[PDB]
């Protein structure tokens, strides 16, 4: 039917978008900590601590295949990214002080991407 096609176009549309929010984001982690998924080789244990792993990488395969509905999916993902990190790692780390700077560069963006996300359709 037409209507599905237009569907189609409008969750292409998002996608086209959502890409775009994802490269500004991660451009907030000149370092790649979030790059990848965290090594079950290299953190044996990871998985007795987070149960939903996520990162850059993994979301990147999400948005190409357009799994993203709406932006609030884009962002539980994105947020699981800086949540784990923060419980997994303590707050004089690294690693936890890259996804607090993460969150806080990152709420900027987000907040147009709603304005854009709603203004367009």
């Amino acid at each position: 039917s037409m209507e599905q096609v237009a569907m189609e176009l409008r969750l292409t549309e998002l996608t086209r978008l959502l890409r775009s929010v994802l490269d500004q984001l991660q451009d907030k982690d000149p370092a790649r900590i979030f790059a990848q998924p965290v090594s079950l080789k290299e953190v044996p244990d990871y998985l007795d601590h987070i149960k939903h792993p996520m990162d850059f990488a993994t979301m990147r395969k999400r948005l190409e295949a357009q799994g993203y509905k709406n932006l609030h999916e884009f962002e539980e993902d994105f947020d699981l990214i800086i949540d784990n990190c923060m419980k997994y790692n303590a707050r004089d780390t690294v690693f936890y002080r890259a996804a607090v700077r993460l969150r806080d560069q990152g709420g900027v963006v987000l907040r147009q991407a709603r304005r854009e996300v709603d203004s367009i359709g």
